[PDB]
């Protein structure tokens, strides 16, 4: 696997992106209704578009109703509203995030999601071009002056991905080397970030799974890199947050319809390279965010630093194994605890004891 093009962090955001009246601060607002509060983060300061939903997972609970901790805590997902694009600020806001929420709109009050896919695709093209070009312009006066090999490779990857946008390509979309992206992460351009299509519809067309306009957003996607789409109805997701649980499970059995927002949640986690391993003991099972590509020492560390520094190994026993045995007393007693090096590479999911010192 190549190296992943993205931010060097683990406090990663995901912006809700499209253009304007879709649904964007409706959903922004139901994702507030189901957030962490904001004391809950006392080394943070969150904005007003600004929200933090936990991300839920069936192993986790599994995990919980087989350890009954004093702690359980789950990993998050931060979503950034951002408003839709008039014309910028947008843009500004836009660099502040790492992945996209694209809200289309395919609902009846020209209604046409294609078009918007275009729109908001050369907006962000267009943007990458003149950050490139500006960089083409700084490089070009510094080689006058230096001859750094830095320099050079930097143009001369500079001027690859100019072509390559001006041709109508997406940058996280081109076949890029291991220092390529290394540079291209230096830059942070805005189609290097994933996105996940959210289309917005009537609950009548979302609760019967058939909608007009995807069939060709769906052919237009699979030509633009195959992204996730999720259809989902702003409308009815409102409608359901503002219930309570009794009813709200009610209104669901009786219509045979059913939220999407913890797979979006989920989706969007997943999508700008988030993943999770388990720490699951008596006193605490918790999800770790850690960026997807992270070895086991640097994964360690995120618990504390003396584990990476005193690295001797990580005790891994997968989800499945736990769950077909008894626990970790017979998991052990059947000999499935691997016990993985400096150079392993954490999956998901992956149930972590670390030896150090
Ligand atoms: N029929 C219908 N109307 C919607 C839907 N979502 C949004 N709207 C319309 O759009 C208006 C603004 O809602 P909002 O969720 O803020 O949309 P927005 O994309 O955040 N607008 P902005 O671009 O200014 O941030 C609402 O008053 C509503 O009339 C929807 O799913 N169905
Ligand atoms: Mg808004």
């Amino acid at each position: 696997e190549r190296p992943i093009l993205g931010r060097f962090s683990s406090h990663l955001k995901i912006g809700i992106v499209g253009l304007p009246n879709v649904g964007k601060s409706t959903f922004f607002n139901i994702v507030t209704k189901l957030s962490i509060p904001a004391e809950n983060f006392p080394f943070c300061t969150i904005d007003p578009n600004e929200a933090r939903v936990y991300v839920p997972d069936e192993r986790f609970d599994w995990l919980c109703q087989l350890y009954k901790p004093k702690s359980e805590v789950s990993a998050y997902l931060e979503i950034n509203d951002i408003a839709g694009l008039v014309r910028n600020a947008f843009l500004s806001h836009i660099r502040a995030v790492d992945g996209i929420f694209h809200v289309l709109r395919a609902f009846e009050d020209s209604v046409d999601p294609v078009r918007d896919l275009e729109t908001i695709g050369e907006e962000l093209r267009l943007k990458d071009i003149e950050f490139v070009q500006n960089k083409i312009d700084d490089l070009e006066k510094s080689m006058k002056r230096s001859n750094d090999k830095q320099l050079k490779l930097e143009h001369e990857l500079c001027e690859k991905v100019k072509a390559h946008l001006e041709d109508g390509k997406d940058v996280r979309f081109g076949d890029w080397k291991s220092a390529d992206i290394e540079i291209l992460n230096t830059f942070q351009l805005l189609t290097a970030k994933p996105v996940v299509y959210l289309v917005n519809m009537s609950e009548k067309d979302y609760q019967r799974k058939k909608n007009k306009f995807l069939p060709k957003i769906h052919a237009w996607v699979q030509e633009h890199g195959g992204e996730t789409i999720i259809p989902f109805s702003c409308a009815f997701e409102r409608l359901l947050a503002d219930m309570p649980p009794d009813e709200a499970a009610k209104y669901c059995a009786e219509n045979q319809i059913a939220s999407v927002i913890p797979k979006i949640i989920k989706t969007g986690f997943a999508a700008i390279h988030l993943i999770y391993f388990f720490t699951a003991g008596p006193d605490e099972v918790k999800c770790w965010q850690i960026r997807r590509q992270t070895k086991a020492p640097q994964a360690a560390g995120t618990i504390h630093t003396d584990f990476e520094r005193g690295f001797i190994c990580a005790e891994v026993m997968k989800f499945d194994d736990l769950k077909e045995l008894g626990s970790e007393s017979a998991v052990k007693a059947a000999g499935k605890y691997r016990q993985e090096g400096k150079t392993y590479v954490v999956q998901d999911g992956d149930i972590i004891f670390f030896k150090f010192n």
